């Protein structure tokens, strides 16, 4: 669901990308894939965010579609960052 | 460069996804990754396009970032489809 935080269930990639922010329209969430922005821990366009789960770089430039089956159940609500997220996506595509 | 068609140099995935349409802002193309929409042949949100290279489904829902090193030199100009492409991306994210 849009702007929800999910844990990355893909064990290989989870060390680098422990969470995903879902950025897909809810109208399309019967698809088998989900457009997401990966988060990477700061310890390892791309704002820094501080959420209950830790401190992350939101890697907008690595936005990607993933199989829905690699998403956990919802972990946290990041709808509060929705305008920052949409601005980052708009920057990636438009340069503005 | 934005709305350029590139061949997918990743030999494994090229049978299913022979080409990518680059959708990233040109202002950001010094990054080592590029936001792209994959094309899959019709023989194998997602408009059908007919271009010099063949007939493809534009797989907007599988939009992803790829390493710049898996892109060929430019193959074709798809700037003519730019409004269709931006509309598809807007649909994926906004449902409108």
């Amino acid at each position: 669901s849009q702007f929800t935080l999910y844990k990355n269930k893909d064990k290989s990639s989870a060390k680098t990308y422990p969470y995903f922010v879902d950025v897909q329209s809810d109208l399309l969430d019967n698809l088998n894939t989900r457009l997401v922005i990966p988060l990477t821990p700061i310890e390892l366009l791309c704002p820094t965010i501080h959420i209950d789960e830790g401190d992350f770089i939101m890697l907008t430039q690595q936005m990607t579609s993933v199989p829905v089956k690699i998403l956990s159940e919802p972990v946290n609500e990041l709808s509060t960052f929705r305008n920052e997220i949409i601005a980052a996506i708009d920057f990636l595509i438009t340069g503005i």
